[PDB]
């Protein structure tokens, strides 16, 4: 790659044909729509976790993934280490949003399930999420006793699902409900960053922190 | 203004929310419609016709927008003008993918009215449309003898407007036709520049040229 | 290419390694530097004459480069077609700047030399240059009875040249002189678009109108 | 602020004078020097270090910033919450291409001094620094029994100064060092982002993550 590769006005104008929305763009789509359940996926959704799964992989396994089958890290990853994990503004503004609409909130992941799990506090505590709105973490996937998060979806009837990866909107589009996509960001462990926008689906605007 | 503003990833990273689009994703929104009339507004949509304009402006009116109520300008502008004005690549690869679906092709303009005009050959010519979905141009307005370019599109049964001004998107909202935004030029000497996704209608990604 | 490709926050926010520069910072660049020679190319960089090229390629050889070797084409484009071309903003910042400090403003240009030449006039006039700072446009190139961009840098003392292509820089770095780039406006017939800071050059921002 | 606010293309294709710099052009900028003492923030610099802070703050001080003056906050930052911290890939890159050179890397950092700290470590083994090249944590400021960071750098002889904020560059400026800007990350906890550029002085390109 060349020392110095130059630009011009063609490539710093371009854009993605992405289809962006705002937080008040999504308020006003809903506007005179009853409560309703909506739902969250949580790791680079409405969580910077990266520190956490940074701290986990070179504690377990500095030269592999493996650290994501060990039973030990999930503990550990699902009772405190999200004290570190920081909350992104662009989930405070929507849950801010979703709790005055009085709708319910839930929050699903692929996190692998532990015997005891703190998130669900993390989560109602760092988004002031009232009780009344809030609901315990659901932990899906295809382990026996466990249903899927499509499947979650459908039995919840969660309307909108948000999310950062493809499964996310996959998801949603699975059972007819409205997936709407939050930007990784760049600072996550977690990569290759997917291609928001990759279904045609709303993208947040600004929502990497 | 400082000397050394500097910057931010915020700032650099920020997006407005505009639903983008490519001709592609058009394409395949229209795919199995059966053949239809689309239109076109023409300046700063198919053709940069600043020049002409511009040259208009120094000759007629150095000091005022008058120039554009003189008919002895608008006779240059309408009869040969529009041999400095530069073919935009975005209407290139829309209209020939709109030939392609063998839809009619209209273009409705506000420029004001003249004896003969050899603009719509121009753009038969520049843009390779062939006679049979080639139209003449229709001049719209608010003067005697003229319909408006809501009426124009109402009659000819246009579904599909393109242009960029709000006026253009407006228009179409107003008959129930879909309104496409294209980025008027940086250096076009038509300004300010309007904000194309002010009605929340589609944007035509890199349609600047 | 996908119909979706989708995007991501490392994308939006990636910079190119440019040296940019505003008007400003070069004009405190030169703060308490006594009156010198500056030079500008003249297409793209200070006016934006593709409309004269454009009608000249239709007119005389649709279908080569062939009428940049046409003589009939050179005289219509330097006795008239200019007034068609569009003054680019970041030329009247320079070109006042440069006026204010009492330099002398050179515009070396690589078009073909004709009998007579309006050119020089065009830029008087559109850029509102005094007499006395203003110097007849310099047609340069490697004919006989001509001298190269360079050796006229070296004749004129012409500390700084700005331009939008590769050789203008280059010019510049060859006899010494400050080269800095200017951004061809993506509308431009003249294509491909160079790479703006391909040398480590300044390029100033914004410069594409 | 409007629910469909637009763009237009000015907007997007606009720079703001940043001089940007990659780590290849820095290597460049060096070629056949032979080695010296640089030297490096830590916080947002070659750690995003947020994850530590934002626990320190929500333990300690949720209605203030009273957390960073609190020394029960700062042995625990100071002694393992940094295994939290995301190593930045800009400081991976810069930290090897200043090994490869065989230069000496320091860190100067604000934090408030601890009677121990494992910062010096984890940095080591993050970023694969050999014991040769490696220095301990110098932790600076104006506490009495501390140099500022200025005089650090002189006592060190650092030529290159690497950081995110203000305070870094001008730091570097006020010894003749040479001040090189990397970005802060929008999801930093430490906010405002500072304006990376605003005295002039290089900004890594990408350097967020
Ligand atoms: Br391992
Ligand atoms: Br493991
Ligand atoms: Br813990
Ligand atoms: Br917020
Ligand atoms: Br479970
Ligand atoms: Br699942
Ligand atoms: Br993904
Ligand atoms: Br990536
Ligand atoms: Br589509
Ligand atoms: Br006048
Ligand atoms: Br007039
Ligand atoms: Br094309
Ligand atoms: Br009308
Ligand atoms: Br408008
Ligand atoms: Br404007
Ligand atoms: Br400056
Ligand atoms: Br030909
Ligand atoms: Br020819
Ligand atoms: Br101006
Ligand atoms: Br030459
Ligand atoms: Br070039
Ligand atoms: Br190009
Ligand atoms: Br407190
Ligand atoms: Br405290
Ligand atoms: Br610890
Ligand atoms: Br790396
Ligand atoms: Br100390
Ligand atoms: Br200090
Ligand atoms: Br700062
Ligand atoms: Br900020
Ligand atoms: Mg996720
Ligand atoms: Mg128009
Ligand atoms: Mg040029
Ligand atoms: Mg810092």
């Amino acid at each position: 790659s060349p020392l110095n590769p130059g630009t011009n006005v063609a490539r710093l104008a371009e854009q993605a044909p992405i289809h962006w929305v705002s937080v008040a763009q999504i308020e006003n789509s809903l506007a005179g729509r009853p409560p309703m359940a909506v739902g969250f996926d949580i790791d680079d959704t409405v969580l910077f976790s990266s520190p956490g799964f940074w701290r986990g992989k070179k504690t377990f396994s500095p030269e592999s993934e493996d650290y994501l089958k060990n039973p030990v890290f999930w503990e550990k990853m699902n009772n405190g280490w999200d004290e570190f994990s920081i909350p992104k503004e662009v989930a405070r503004q929507l849950i801010d949003m979703h709790v005055r609409r009085g709708d319910a909130i839930f929050f699903v992941t692929g996190r692998s399930p532990t015997k005891t799990e703190t998130v669900s506090k993390t989560l109602a505590d760092n988004f002031h999420i009232p009780a009344t709105n809030m609901n315990p973490v659901i932990f899906a996937g295809d382990k026996p006793g466990q249903n899927t998060k499509s499947q979650w979806l459908q039995d919840k009837n969660i309307r909108i699902f948000y999310g950062d990866s493809d499964n996310d909107i996959t998801a949603a589009r699975d059972v007819g409900a409205r997936g709407i996509r939050i930007l990784r960001a760049s600072n996550s462990t977690y990569k290759p960053l997917p291609q928001a926008g990759a279904f045609g689906e709303e993208v947040i605007v600004n929502s990497e922190y």
